[PDB]
């Protein structure tokens, strides 16, 4: 894919950049125990490259992972749109994709509570065309120039830099309260949405209203909706909190071993497509990026599939420096008045230059397009092109007059959409349209379970309970008390202040299909998905059943690591790196029912904590052999529980423990508010 | 001070640009209320540009750091062995800025990895700024600065996939450790509990390398730096230390950050061990070799002077992010040795600041910039911030009179070499023979250890090395421990189901040093600022009483009382759903909470437990004040640690004793 | 003078922009280019940029941030920080502010207005207001660049579009280049005149001091030094900036023959006791002190011979004694007076040939 900028070092000598052969493991001295000389040239060359690998991390989204993949087209979309991509039933287009969290810098862990990037690049045969989006349909704010304020208020605090990747703190919520239109993609945030279970089963979405273009210059306004294959899922938070410490790489790689395995994550990449007469149809501004379209409203149009099948070569040079831009766009699509996707197009143009450190990062192999590249752009540090043209500029004569300007009718040119237009005075003004913060995100709560609900008031509970300040905490119950009166008196409650007096402005009871996590049904697919099997060196028959349960599990595609006090042929894991926040379900073998009911080799109580944890996190559990009340008496386990297993038959077992593993959370374990 | 005069005041005024004219930055200009953003709003672009270049490189190491001022006082004057100005008086006092970090994670990692960690110091003397850039262990790696590069690739994430942050769990370090002897030492220190450090504050801060102080007669001794915490030294456990790279992230800033606003700035003594020139191959090692210490039994510490750290930064990024610490900021009195791991450090630090600052002029950062005049014919560069009047800034010259002149040995008090060193041989990119034993120091700080402290270091081992998926790697370890010691290798090889190879004692012995145990350092100096967790309810009238009884003595003692309920009221400070026990040095129940211990909406089913279990199991000072709480936790009521009064004076006083003790190691299972 | 950073974007209240459509990309591109200069974002910290007055917001960070900010709540909306810094606009705080009579209206469109398509007729306005000398001079520098052209279809090009300013430019320059001028098109030939644009048309300068009167001399002769030294004085006395050239150094010469040009002056005098050098030497080219006269004359400077003996010297410079500019008395108060007209007229446009 890259192939042509690959360097390979698996033979040969060492040499400088300038393929002079060289060592690089002693300086040169002035005498056996003497000082170095300026003249080792081998050491400055090897340090220098050393002390300037770092380039600044991106100003949100810093920690992240990509792979390589394919588009392929569902149809021929020319009825819709122009774009070239979209062209044909069963076009490939390649892509790259880089997921992320947002407010954390590099190294903060994957398992943060936050929104997430999902920002997807088609290499187009007729341009790069990029996809930014998040995990979450709706943004926090309703224009461009309040981003630094949102960030500066999200991140640590400036005076000490804490706290890391996190909305747990006074200027967060400080922020939320005085900015109301926070409202709906906080209550995403706080919701399973914010700690996804991995980057395959989430959703992405371009957030932002766009434009279809035709050839006839008519135009459809459209959202974007990656739909994912996988389905949805989510960790529980105090399952995210220990993963953030054992695991802070939990999410990538959950997706670079899903692509080694042959098990590449899919999304169905859809659109909602309107009529641009319904602009204000809907009882709120497509313009206005705090809203969605009610699937009720417009049904998703599949246009093709994503696949992630490729992991890349080098982390730095493909992950670390993909830039990607909305003003990455191709003919076919245009954009739409939102002031937030406005000032985007100026922001990411803008970074690249502090992150690349000069004006030629389109050059980069994992920048470049897959088509030449005709203009008049010429110099600039780090220019890798040695152009011919030497009458660079337009009009000209003496180089006949190319490159010759694209457009609607010449050259497949970008246009915009010709049907656009703007009246009125020049203005700093919020259109009224824009100012119903409360409603939608009433109607989000409102599509939630009953459990659903409970774990987000709780999230807000933990949050805001960590909030020094009593005015701000008052201020956040008010705007939360205007989307639900329910909601702010269970939050209050934990608080210790009095939720104020309902409002029923924005209270309503609507409900919209497809928001929830819980009520999204059982896992299509359990390939991947994780067991855990419990086990001990001190009986060969233990080893017996744990090898026997891995064959059979593994059959299915589920990873299976066999955990024992030590290492041993057939035994993955010691109990000391083990945790319950590494398994998506865990089994005792019943060989190993002693070490249930003290150790060098691992911490005390360590092999019950695994199974208790993964219990008390909602996991499917169980003991196979027949002998399982010492295990679970001694973790307090029902043996009628739902999700909870026992049988002599390891066939019978592993047929009941995978449906237990598709329903993912036994949500009956959890309490709930009165 | 170069900061007191860039500090800005925002607290009252309208917003401006950067130019000083005054705006708005809350709605872009557009083309109609509901129209297109225009190119000409400059509002828009100048917040939005700025916002946009906010970043800058992180470090190429001790990226993960924090930073906090103070003041250096020394003791003495000591112009008996040094030339230097900040030590040259009784009482002389010089400003600091110290910045501690772990050194392989990136800017957001954990504070508790297990690392190695780096403890900077910047003395802005007199005489010009002097920095001391140390680490948390005495020994370093490798032994040629030429290596860092390997060494650190090899420590960081694999490049491919950049798994794992901030761990050298995983193959490519303990290849290269396996491949490259001479770690051994540092590796040793490492996995003992100095790779997981209590606080900053509890740490030690060496200088590693010998270097050289200079008299202004010109004669030199060799010294070590060794900065000795005044707080004494204390070590998270493992479990412990994962569990809080989860729960707090920040755990050391916040800590330190803390201890500085509540008035308990953190101590050193700022010591040197010093010794003849002629003893730098007398004491069984070569004194140029980094990955060697000098026992304490052969040359004792002198105390030079108090470094106190009493003032958090105003702004992170501009005080602690952007410090640029240099081995080169050297001053009169103090010299260089031949150290080929100091010697390639000096190119370093000066050429890596381009890199992050993007351009020449980083001295003149306010952080950065010295307390004397600077006077000096460098000129221009990318934010040059200066307007130098002299017009003929070139030596020699007539045209500016001569000036600025040459300052040495003797004009100007000028920094000199030591006149007495010397150089002689074929010039060579040879390894010194006395560099050879990379075996017996490892085997010295081993055996130094306790018994517990020795079980730590073998199941650090055993963790990390489990987790090495190559069986090549794996039997290399098991190769080098070996050679260290058999026992060792045995202990590590029984986690890993691999055999240890025979027993090799080329370089085993039985002798120990002083100063290099956590455990065996006695209990700890001072308790004030410890973290002592009351978990308690708010259905009980008592038991909200009981804590606030607790709470008056133990604050009155310098601890911080955190109260625990399932809701936040009067005198309640968390709730459980937040509360862990890694946020505690010891936990307390107060009777009237019985109840909690044997569901809630509130926290997570069983929280209340989990927290007192967790300190007991991780060797915490645990009790109960007012036996079923310590029979639901299965906790002895007769252990070591444990504590159980009817009296609250009586139940302070002992718990007090066993925060001061720390840890309760008999909780601990050994090999035998 | 290197670091300073000029922006249009650098704006005050009072001021605004029009929808120039060279204007609003200019607006883009200094903001953005000053990255490139300073290489990092903090370029208005440097002391040549920095405003007189408070600066309050909450831009933070970036490469060579120089302030210490202490609030640390730098976002708005905020309570933290009692919601400063304030909004500033029209109604608070001296805000800047659009104008707000300004409206769009229209297609979002890459269209240029037809009311910007007439380039022709202000070419030929300018062309018109210039004198006969001057229409001249830029005849020449256009005959000059466009006989270096090397395409005979750019040249062509060229006096397609000169034609449409003016028939007669183009013929004239054509004669040149040896091409032919184009058929007169008269769709934007007029013959309107503007007042302002003509440099020869501007009269004589309003002040002459600081202008270089360079005074050519001799060692040889002491009397030549002595006429040097009493010029010097009556001259300075008026602000004139002098300097006495010769072909040495010493006392009351400033420069040698070997450093000194015509272009060095605005107007040039021999002293008469110098005459000898204006019929060789080690120290200067062969002819330099006659060359600094002759070419003095015909840039169209003032030029003079002070003394009273003059023949000699005009003679050898084949310069007219009773040229306009060219002056010739023997008491140097008298001569200064007539050279300081001269010099206030600045150039004598007489010497100049015209085309027929
Ligand atoms: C709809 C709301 C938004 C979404 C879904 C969004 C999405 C993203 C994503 C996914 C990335 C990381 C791309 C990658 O993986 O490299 C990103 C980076 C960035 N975003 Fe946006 N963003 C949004 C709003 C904004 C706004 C309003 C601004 C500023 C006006 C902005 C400025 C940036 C900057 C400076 C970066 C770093 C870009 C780079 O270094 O390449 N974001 N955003
Ligand atoms: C005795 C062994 C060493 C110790 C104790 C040591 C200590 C440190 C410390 C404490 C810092 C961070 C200072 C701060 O807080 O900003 C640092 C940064 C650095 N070190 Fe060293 N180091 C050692 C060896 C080396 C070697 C051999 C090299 C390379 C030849 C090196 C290159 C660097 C670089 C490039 C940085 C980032 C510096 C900056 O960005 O300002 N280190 N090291
Ligand atoms: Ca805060
Ligand atoms: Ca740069
Ligand atoms: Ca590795």
């Amino acid at each position: 894919p890259l192939a042509a900028y690959e360097v390979d070092d698996s033979t040969g000598y060492l040499t400088s950049d300038v393929g002079g052969p060289i060592q690089d493991q002693t300086s040169l001295k002035a005498g056996i125990r003497g000082p170095t000389l300026l003249e080792d040239f081998m050491f400055r060359q090897k340090i220098q490259h050393f002390d300037h690998e770092r380039v600044p991390e991106r100003a949100v989204h810093a920690r992240g992972a990509g792979a390589h993949g394919t588009f392929t087209s569902y149809a021929d979309w020319s009825n819709i749109t122009a774009a070239s991509f979209l062209n044909a039933t069963g076009k490939q287009t390649p892509v790259f994709v880089r997921f992320s969290t947002c407010a954390g810098s590099r190294g903060s862990a994957d398992t943060a509570r936050d929104v997430h990037g999902f920002a997807t690049r088609f290499y187009t045969d007729e341009g790069n065309f990029d996809i930014v989006g998040n995990n979450i349909p709706v943004f926090f704010i309703q224009d461009a120039i309040q981003f630094p304020d949102l960030i500066h208020s999200v991140k640590p605090r400036p005076d000490n830099e804490i706290p890391q990747a996190a909305t747990a703190h006074d200027s967060a919520w400080d922020f939320f309260s005085q900015q109301p239109s926070t409202m709906h993609t906080l209550f995403w945030a706080m919701s399973g949405h914010g700690i996804p279970r991995s980057y395959r089963h989430m959703d992405g979405f371009g957030v932002h209203t766009f434009r279809f273009v035709k050839d006839d210059g008519s135009s459809k306004l459209i959202k974007w909706h990656f739909k994912s294959r996988q389905g949805k899922a989510s960790l529980v938070w105090e399952e995210a909190q220990v993963l953030s410490g054992k695991n802070a790489d939990f999410h990538r790689q959950d997706l670079w071993d899903a692509i080694e395995s042959g098990n590449g994550p899919e999304w169905d990449v859809c659109v909602q497509i309107v009529d641009e007469s319904q602009a204000q149809a809907f009882g709120f501004d497509l313009l206005d990026p705090t809203k969605i379209i009610p699937e009720e409203y417009a049904p998703l149009t599949k246009l093709g599939l994503l696949k992630l099948d490729r992991n890349p070569t080098n982390y730095f040079a493909e992950t670390e420096q993909v830039m990607f831009q909305p003003g990455h766009i191709v003919r076919g699509i245009d954009f739409t008045e939102d002031p937030l996707l406005q000032g985007r197009l100026f922001s990411y143009l803008d970074t690249q230059l502090n992150r690349n450190g000069g004006p030629n990062f389109e050059q980069l192999p994992i920048n470049m397009p897959r088509v030449p590249i005709h203009n008049n752009n010429r110099d600039g540090a780090g220019q890798m092109f040695i152009h011919r043209n030497k009458y660079p500029y337009t009009p000209n004569t003496l180089n006949s007059g190319y490159p010759r300007q694209a457009n609607q009718n010449a050259g497949r040119g970008f246009f915009t959409a010709p049907g656009r237009t703007a009246s009125g005075a020049l203005v700093r003004e919020v259109s009224p349209t824009f100012n119903d913060h409360w409603s939608q995100p009433r109607l989000f709560f409102n599509s939630l379970t009953p459990v659903e609900q409970q774990f987000l008031v709780n999230a807000m509970r933990f949050e805001i309970s960590l909030v020094k300040s009593e005015e701000v905490k008052k201020n956040v119950l008010t705007q939360l008390n205007r989307v639900s009166h329910d909601v702010a008196v269970r939050v209050a409650a934990a608080i210790g202040l009095g939720a104020p007096d309902a409002d029923d402005t924005y209270y309503h009871n609507n409900k919209t299909a497809g928001v929830s996590i819980v009520g999204s049904g059982p896992l299509p697919t359990i390939k991947t998905l994780r067991v855990g099997i419990l086990a001990t060196t001190s009986e060969s028959s233990a080893l017996d059943q744990a090898a026997q349960l891995r064959t059979r599990l593994e059959k299915d595609g589920l990873v299976v690591t066999v955990v024992a006090e030590t290492l041993r042929e057939g035994v993955d894991q010691t109990y000391s790196t083990a945790d319950a926040t590494g398994f998506d379900g865990v089994v005792v073998v019943d060989g190993a029912a002693a070490l249930f009911a003290s150790s060098p080799l691992f911490p005390t109580g360590r092999p019950l904590q695994i199974f208790v944890d993964a219990y008390r996190w909602g996991k499917p559990v169980g003991v196979c052999g027949g002998k399982s009340s010492e295990v679970l008496d001694a973790a307090d386990v029902p043996e009628d529980g739902d999700g909870v297993y026992s049988e002599e038959s390891v066939d019978m077992f592993v047929e009941e423990f995978e449906k237990g593993l598709a329903t993912f959370r036994f949500t009956d374990r959890f309490a709930l508010d009165s």
